[PDB]
Parts: structure tokens; C-alpha cells; sequence
């Protein structure tokens, strides 16, 4: 049983979020939330509820909103979800979805050591 302090928190996890933005181009589409009047997808907030992306995972990982990994964890997932919800699977951005989640895969695997 493992429970983080604050910093060592976001010092665990900062490494895991800066391994999915290096990914080049996978994470271009979710460096920035999506914007659906600029890419003509009025539809777009009518199928994801809850958007959700690297610079507001960013943002909420620098602000402390992320008491425990789960949290962080949580909207990682959220944002691979709505992008494999709302993308076709043979689309660029649904492939590259998945290469970031195969990324955070391995990369959260040693916090998740830590905890069990
Ligand atoms: C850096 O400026 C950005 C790059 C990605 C651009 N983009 C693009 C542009 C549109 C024009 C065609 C194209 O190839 N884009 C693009 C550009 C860069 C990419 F890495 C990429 F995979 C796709 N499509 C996007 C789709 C999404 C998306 C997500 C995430 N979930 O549901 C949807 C819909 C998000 C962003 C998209 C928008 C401007």
C-alpha cells in the first residue's frame, strides 16, 4: 500500500506525459483541445461529453488536481476514448490514438508498480 505525496506525484508522472507529447505526429492532434466551429464538426460536442487533452492534462498535472495516479490516469483515458469514440478506425487520428495509448501503456507501468 502506497500512497504519494504531492510532488513526488507529479514528479512520477510528469515523465509518462512527456513521453506521449514526444511522440511526433502522433500527439499533434491532441496537444490543444478539439475545436469543432474551426474543423466544421458541430456534431463533435453532441458525442463527447467530456473532451479532454494533453494541455489540459498538462495544465491540471502543474495545478495539483491530481491528488492520486487514478486521476491522472482517468483523463489520460478519457482523451484516448473520445478520440476512438468519435474518429473512424481507419482515420489518422484514430491510429494515432492508438500509438499513444500503447505508449502510456508501458510508460505508467512503473507508477503502477509503485502502488501494488
Ligand atoms: C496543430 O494544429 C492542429 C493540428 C491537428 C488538426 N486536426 C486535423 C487536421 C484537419 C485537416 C486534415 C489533417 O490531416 N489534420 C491533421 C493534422 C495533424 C495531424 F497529426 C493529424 F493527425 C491530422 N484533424 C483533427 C482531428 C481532431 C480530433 C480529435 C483529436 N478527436 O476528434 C477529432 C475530430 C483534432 C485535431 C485535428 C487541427 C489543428
Amino acid at each position: 500500500k502506497k500512497i504519494f505525496k504531492p510532488e513526488e506525484l507529479r514528479q512520477a508522472l510528469m515523465p509518462t506525459l512527456e513521453a506521449l507529447y514526444r511522440q511526433d505526429p502522433e500527439s499533434l492532434p491532441f496537444r490543444q483541445p478539439v475545436d469543432p466551429q474551426l474543423l466544421g464538426i458541430p456534431d463533435y460536442f453532441d458525442i463527447v461529453k467530456n473532451p479532454m487533452d494533453l494541455s489540459t492534462i498538462k495544465r491540471k498535472l502543474d495545478t495539483g488536481q491530481y491528488q492520486e495516479p487514478w486521476q491522472y490516469v482517468d483523463d489520460v483515458w478519457l482523451m484516448f476514448n473520445n478520440a476512438w469514440l468519435y474518429n473512424r478506425k481507419t482515420s489518422r487520428v484514430y491510429k494515432f490514438c492508438s500509438k499513444l495509448a500503447e505508449v502510456f501503456e508501458q510508460e505508467i507501468d512503473p507508477v503502477m508498480q509503485s502502488l501494488g
